[PDB]
DNA sequence: GGCGACCCGGCGCCGCCTACGGTCAGTACTACGGGTAGGGGGTATCGGGCAACGCGGCACTGAACACCGTTGTCATGTGCCTTG
């Protein structure tokens, strides 16, 4: 990397080639906003149906569980919760509460 | 003998940002040996689709009583007629 890159002064290979560790402030940001508008749309929903996608999907950890994996905490079904599960994607696709989630995809 | 030159070492620097830049370098070899990460099959455990079994409003078997309403009922009281 110490190379002159053809140049006698001022120069070095190692100065030429962009890393891809660092986090784009840019990509970083829509990702934040993107949180946000998701936790509004989620607590616009029902605080019941709110909690159980989140548990499901894993929003507030990064390891997502599994459906009878939520039927300990809140001491339900592997059945029901596959059901509010559903329903939950259900209302979530209803174009209402999608526009605001469509630009970040 | 300390000065003195001189001699050398030795470093250290020589100004600020800007566009693009083109490429390639020669003389071992086999042989074994272990040991594996990868190729396979079979098994134990967790994760999905239909009904599950609750509830609640109200609603009915109306049943069985209750609330007035009613013409049943009547032993017991006024008015006229006959006899004291």
């Amino acid at each position: 990397l110490h190379t002159p890159l053809g140049e006698d002064g001022d120069s070095e290979f190692g100065d030429l080639i962009e890393d891809s560790e660092a986090v784009v402030p840019a990509d970083a940001v829509s990702f934040t906003l993107l949180q946000e508008q998701l936790h509004s749309v989620l607590d616009t929903l029902s605080e019941r149906e709110a909690g159980v996608v989140s548990m499901r999907f894993g929003l507030t950890d990064g390891q997502p569980k599994t459906l009878d994996e939520i039927g300990k905490v809140y001491g339900v079904t592997r059945e029901r919760i596959r059901q509010i599960e559903s329903k939950t994607m259900s209302k979530l696709r209803h174009p209402s509460r999608s526009q605001v989630l469509r630009d970040y995809l």
